[PDB]
């Protein structure tokens, strides 16, 4: 649950990724990829990549993100009210996909990595504060229907 100035920030931040969304999308894949490399073998279409060069150098990796990255701003464009836009996502993530929860731990904690990185003094603690409560609201929301579903 957030208010009306913390979604505020979290549409703020927001505005950084979106203009240069297949960047920051192929920064937080890397970054997920390489500090967690069991992530890797999740992904049939990426696990022939050995090193961050040639993760670098992929562009069907950078197209990945941008997916991934424009379905998360959809649904952070719903200020919460996102059951229709996530409902999709967690089925597909626990049936088809076979994604732990923890993944979604560390795929948040990368964006905030990522965000950090590539706007280092522009990522204020207030803005911090809000982005990671929005991505723990969707993290949680995903439980819940990982849960009705039996999926570990
Ligand atoms: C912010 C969190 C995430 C978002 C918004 C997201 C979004 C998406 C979307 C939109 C797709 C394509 C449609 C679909 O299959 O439902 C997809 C596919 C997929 N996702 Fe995610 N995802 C997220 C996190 C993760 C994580 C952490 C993993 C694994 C570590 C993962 C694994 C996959 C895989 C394996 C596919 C299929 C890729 C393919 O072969 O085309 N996702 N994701």
């Amino acid at each position: 649950g957030l208010s009306d100035g913390e979604w505020q920030q979290v549409l703020n931040v927001w505005g950084k990724v979106e203009a240069d969304i297949a960047g920051h999308g192929q920064e937080v894949l890397i970054r997920l990829f390489t500090g967690h490399p069991e992530t890797l073998e999740k992904f049939d279409k990426f696990k022939h990549l050995k090193t961050e060069a040639e993760m670098k150098a992929s562009e069907d990796l950078k197209k990945h993100g941008t997916v991934v990255l424009t379905a998360l701003g959809g649904i952070l464009k719903k200020k919460g009210h996102h059951e229709a836009e996530l409902k999709p996502l967690a089925q597909s993530h626990a049936t088809k996909h076979k994604i732990p929860i923890k993944y979604l731990e560390f795929i948040s904690d990368a964006i905030i990595h990522v965000l950090h990185s590539k706007h280092p003094g522009d990522f204020g603690a207030d803005a911090q504060g809000a982005m990671t409560k929005a991505l723990e609201l969707f993290r949680n929301d995903i439980a819940a229907k990982y849960k009705e579903l039996g999926f570990q």
